[PDB]
């Protein structure tokens, strides 16, 4: 069909534009801040999502200079970058990597079907999604959005890769941020209570809001409204201290309720591992927290580390090891957990 | 089948304990504060509602004395409300035995969304009018419900009454008084909420209740979004985007990167509905009408036509029985809300 050539910027290196050309188009997803597409690279046949938004000219686009300084295995490549025009009005084009699926999408296959995600998928899934973490959180940049329909799936390799840096910030401290990013039910307490002072660890939450989703099968703490999404939380984590409402934000009322036995709150099969690493995520005290580092090191991955692993088409698991030091900066000495025996050899 | 007799105490008047027996009872909906239960009264048949919350040993729970002091046409009554238990030995529960509406206006859109149809304009006017007027009446009071939006809109299918319920989330604004941001049900909520104003007064209603006109005219929600930055684009579209004094007016703080009014709802949508809509919807909360300015603007004259009538041939249920407290805001606008054959 119709073939579209411009001049683009490749994502990382130099700035040397070149022709690009690609067709095939169609649309992938409508999102506030713009539309993707889908497209086919001409030259190698490869097929690329296109993330078109309305851009003005003074002022640079956010997205685009984070995304520019990325470079991780379980992050979306940004391969080049554009502009196009109505016409008064002026686009900016990122050609980013295409990705199959979504762990929203699978997820609801899942949930549709009366069963759940295998646990082997859900130990790969948000393994690399804290590796990604780890990577953003080290240059101090928090993504701020991160749920399902973030989380980018290539069913046959298991690689994950976070996407969507439209909402993502470097988070520097004394500096005040808006509290209404992140999508409703994976919104950290701290978030929901106004603060404007949170860190990175509100990615953390949104992390934990995720595993607990696809070990539940839905939404752990859903809510038309902050109130009731409280509710959900206090219900299972039990009512905050005044302590802990200090931690996440320096006035409501809520039911005096006591803690509910993480235990009791999966199906009986849910391996243990897996409810006490969600314990260590979805904790009131931002600074309680795991970081991401530690989560990819936790007990629930060990399985991931195991020399005979495979998946369950049979393929061998994706790169889970091949850690820089940038990426384990925040606690180099992990590493001996992080990178076993039989890894990188 | 089993009947079931407490001894309750009336929602309003003197404290004389009533005797009340009921059967056939059935959720009705859950929901994070309480459940909400429909039951039959034993003698006169008459189907209630009972919403049972855990009692707060603590304090006295807010709703109830809130529902204690109303009385108008459009709220759901407070019949009577007694304590007991329900689930575990120990934990006491609060039930408030209220008028039970057959349907919600959340269930009646959503028939009509499905069907892609939108419902009548004249039960539009009617359901709004009758939402401005029990604004008019809370507010008058100085409280603020914090939680509208169409399920908590109670509607009789066969009068087209109207009766606004579920009192969680209000409060009595004080000004001064610093009050959560959290309240308010997504899509319904006020930019200064979003923005996190803890200083919002009970011009938030008149955005929420916008946002249901907005909302049965078009077919769906007018500002949806997963999120407070995706809500706040939704809006952007529409009232462009706010100067920096309209953020100051809402929020005593970051940036945003086009739809008119007049393209937003199909072909044939009446003028006075979008003028009223623009006029709800306003980033400047003082800039936005009150409820009794909003019952009084153009939108609502077919409801003061001698001659209206229900398109099932009844009566238009009693829109123009204002009591002095409901008209307290601005008196003056009784010569308009109340028609010359009211007055006769
Ligand atoms: C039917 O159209 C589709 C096709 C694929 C999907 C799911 N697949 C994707 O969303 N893939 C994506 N890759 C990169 C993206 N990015 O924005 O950076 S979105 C959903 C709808
Ligand atoms: C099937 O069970 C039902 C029956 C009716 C409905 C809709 N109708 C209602 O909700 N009516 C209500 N009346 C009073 C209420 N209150 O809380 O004060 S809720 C929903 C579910």
């Amino acid at each position: 069909s119709k073939v579209t050539t411009v001049v683009a910027t490749p994502g990382q290196g130099p700035d040397r534009p070149q022709e690009v050309s690609y067709t095939d188009t169609k649309v992938i997803g409508n999102g506030s801040f713009g539309v993707v597409y889908q497209a086919k690279l001409c030259d190698s046949g490869e097929l690329v999502a296109i993330k078109k938004v309305l851009q003005d000219k003074r002022f640079k686009n956010r997205e685009l200079q984070i995304m520019r300084k990325l470079d991780h295995c379980n992050i979306v490549r940004l391969r080049y970058f554009f502009y196009s025009s109505k016409k008064d009005e002026v686009y900016l084009n990122l050609v980013l990597d295409y990705v199959p699926e979504t762990v929203y999408r699978v997820a609801r296959h899942y949930s549709r079907a009366k069963q759940t995600l295998p646990v082997i998928y859900v130990k790969l899934y948000m393994y690399q999604l804290f590796r990604s973490l780890a990577y953003i959180h080290s240059f101090g940049i928090c993504h701020r959005d991160i749920k399902p329909q973030n989380l980018l799936l290539d069913p046959d390799t298991a690689v994950l890769k976070l996407c969507d840096f439209g909402s993502a910030k470097q988070l520097v401290r004394g500096e005040p941020n808006v509290s209404y990013i992140c999508s409703r039910y994976y919104r950290a307490p701290e978030l929901i209570f106004g603060a404007t002072d949170y860190t990175s660890s509100i990615d953390v939450w949104s992390a934990g809001c995720v595993l607990a989703e696809l070990l539940l099968g839905q939404p752990i703490f859903p809510g038309d409204s902050g109130v009731d999404q409280l509710v959900e939380i206090i219900k299972v984590l039990g009512t905050p201290t005044r302590e802990q409402i200090r931690e996440m934000n320096p006035e409501f009322k809520f039911p005096q309720i006591k803690a509910h036995p993480w235990t009791k709150v999966f199906r009986p099969r849910t391996p243990p591992e897996a409810i006490a690493l969600c314990s260590r995520l979805l904790e009131y005290t931002p600074t309680a927290r795991l970081t991401p580092l530690e989560a990819c090191a936790h007990s629930f991955f060990d399985e991931l580390r195991d020399p005979n692993v495979k998946l369950p088409n049979g393929r061998d698991t994706p790169a889970l090891f091949n850690f820089t030091t940038q990426e384990l900066s925040s606690n180099p000495p992990l590493a001996t957990i992080l990178i076993p025996p039989h890894a990188r050899i």
